[PDB]
C-alpha cells in the first residue's frame, strides 16, 4: 500500500504501519548513484519500551546497497529515476499480535526533491528479520580489526588511503586482499548494480563495495590517517 | 532446422513440420516493441483423431513475452533486429505416435516485414506440452474475478484505469496490489527483459506486464470504464 | 597479490608464483573485442613426478571466454578497459607441496599497450584442475568428427564456410544445427558476454561462438574447403 510522499520538507514525519508489511518500495526521482546523506530509521514498537531496532540512522544508499543484492537489482522508469525493493522478513512479514507498529523515519532529505514509500503485504507470518548494524574506525589508527561472525552481508565505503583488507575463516586462514582484487571478486557474483532509465547499466558505485562473508569470522583493516571508513553489516534473526 | 521465411504478402500459408522439434525460434527485422497486430496458432494434427490446441490465434508480443521470461530474453543481431526462442515441451520434444504432425500459422502480418522460422529438436522425448489460454474484462464493466488455478505465469495488458488488482491465494489470504508495486515485484525475478542491437538493454514493455503465479487460485481486477483488459495464461500439462 | 605489469615489451618475462593461488585476473587497457595474438602460457613444475601444463599457448581471447561462461562477465573500469578473472581450480586453490611452483609467460603482446597479472588465493586446497586443449580442422577438410567426451565447454572461431554442425549425444542420438541456431541457442544460457566502461553491454563476440556441451560425447563439422577451423575445449579432472 502507499505509505507515504515526502517532498519540500527536510524531515519526514514518524509514519506509522499498523497492517503486517514484508517489504518496503523505495522510490525517488533522485539516481541512484546521487544519493549522499539521506538517512532512515526503522522500528517495531511492541508496547512499553522493549522495542526491537531494525535500523537505526541507516544511510539509504548503503540499506539500498544491502538489499538488492544478487540477481535483483534497483529500477527506473520514466516517471521514478530509481526505484529500490528491501525485504525484511526472510520468507513472509512481519507479524504483529496485538498493539504493535512499525514506526519508519526519514532524515537529512533534500529540499527540492521528492520520495515516496510504499509497503508491500504477505500472505504468511515468520519471526526472522534483517537487522542492520554500523561500524566505524577512529580515522587516527593505521589498523583496526573486527569480528563478523553471523553477518552474510557487508557494505563497506571505498577511499583510496585503505591499503589492505584481511579476512580470517573459521579454519584460521588468513588471506590478504588488495581493493582492485576486492572489487573484482565482488563483481563476479552480482555484475550488474543498477540499470539506468535511459538504456545503461552501472556495474558498481565508484564509493562503496558489498562484499559477501561465507564462513568469516574476522577483518582486519589496515589503512592510512586521514578518513573515516564505514562498515554496514546485515543479519538475519528470529526476534 | 529451417522452417519458413515470409515477406510481401500479410499471411502466412499453413506450415506443416514433420520432425519431431522441441522448441521455435522466432526472428525478425521490428523490435519487439514494435509488434502490434501479429498472430501465431500452433497445434498438433493426427490424422484419425482429435486435434491437440495449444495456441490459437495468440498475440505473438504474448506469446514471446511467455515463452522468454526468467534468466534468459529477446536478443538481436545486425540481420535480425529482434531473436526470440519459445518452448514448446517441458524439455524434450514433442512426440509424435503414428500419424502427428504439427500445424504452424501466422497471420495478420505487415507487408513490409520479414518473419523467419526455425524449428530446435532434442535427443528427448516428452508428453508434457504448454497450453496458452486468453482471458478478457470488458470495458462497460468495473470490476471482474477470474480463477486463474492451475496456472503459472500471465500476461496481462497494461491501460492508465487499472486501479487494484486482488490476488486470493491457495490458504484463502486476499492481498490488494497497485500496478506501481506488481510491476516493481514482476521485474524482481527478471530485471532485463530485452537487449537492443545498439547495447542498451530495455526491463518492460510500457504496455504489458508479466505476472509470475505462485500458489494463486484468484485475481480480481477493480478499473474504471474505457478499455479492455487482456490477459494470456500459460499452463503445463500432459496429453 | 600482485604477479607482473607488463608495458612496452612484447614478450613477458616468466613468472614463477610458489604461494598456492587460486585463480588469475587479467587487467588491460585493451578492450575484450580488440585483442588479436596476445598468448598465454602457464604449467607447474613438480619436484616428484611429472610437469603439468594446463595452457600450452592458448589464445587470450579464448582464454578468457573459457572462464567466464554461466552468470561471471569480463566487466571494466574507468583505469582498465578489460579485466577478467580466470578460475584454475575447481573450488579451492591449487596444492604446492615443498617446491613445486606454477609458471606463467605472456607471448605475441603489443609494444604500445598495458597488461597486468593478479593472482587470488584461497583457504582451501584441491587437486581438481582445469585444463586447456585445442583441436584443429584443417582448409582442406570437407568434414571432420571429434570426440569432446569429458568436455564441458568449447570456444570456436565463426567462419562462413561452416554450413553445419552436429552433436552426438550420449544416448546416441544425432542431431544437425546451423551456425544461428547454435548462437540462439548459446545466448539463451548467458544472455550477457561483456559490459563495457560506458554503459553499453554485449551479447557476443562477432567471430567467437561459446558452446556449452552437456552429455554431448561426439561432435561433427561439415564445412567447405578453403578455411582452418579452431575449437579451444576446456575440461576438469584430478591429478
Amino acid at each position: 500500500m502507499k505509505i507515504a510522499t515526502i517532498t519540500g520538507v527536510t524531515k519526514s514525519p514518524e509514519l506509522q504501519v499498523t497492517k503486517a508489511i514484508g517489504a518496503l518500495i523505495l522510490s525517488s526521482d533522485v539516481a541512484l548513484s546521487a544519493l549522499t546523506t539521506e538517512k532512515i530509521s526503522i522500528y517495531i514498537e511492541r508496547g512499553n519500551g522493549s522495542n526491537v531496532i531494525l535500523a537505526n540512522k541507516v544511510l539509504l544508499k548503503d540499506f539500498i546497497l544491502a538489499s538488492t543484492y544478487g540477481t535483483e537489482n534497483t529500477q527506473s522508469d520514466a516517471d521514478n529515476a530509481m526505484i529500490a525493493l528491501c525485504e525484511l522478513a526472510d520468507e513472509g512479514s512481519i507479524y504483529l499480535a496485538d498493539k504493535e507498529s512499525i514506526k519508519i523515519t526519514l532524515e537529512d532529505l533534500i529540499s527540492d526533491k521528492r520520495y515516496d514509500l510504499h509497503g508491500i503485504e504477505e500472505p504468511q507470518q515468520t519471526n526472522n528479520l534483517f537487522f542492520f548494524e554500523q561500524k566505524s574506525v577512529a580515522s587516527e589508527e593505521f589498523n583496526k580489526k573486527i569480528d563478523v561472525q553471523g553477518f552474510d552481508l557487508a557494505i563497506m565505503t571505498v577511499d583510496d588511503s585503505v591499503s589492505d583488507l584481511s579476512y580470517q575463516y573459521s579454519n584460521g586462514q588468513v588471506v590478504k586482499y588488495l581493493p582492485f582484487e576486492l572489487q573484482t571478486l565482488s563483481r563476479d557474483i552480482d555484475p550488474i548494480q543498477a540499470v539506468l532509465s535511459d538504456g545503461k547499466v552501472v556495474q558498481g558505485l565508484t564509493d562503496r563495495l558489498t562484499l559477501p562473508l561465507v564462513a568469516v569470522v574476522g577483518i582486519e583493516i589496515n589503512k592510512s590517517q586521514g578518513s573515516i571508513i564505514n562498515f554496514v553489516v546485515r543479519c538475519l534473526k528470529t526476534v
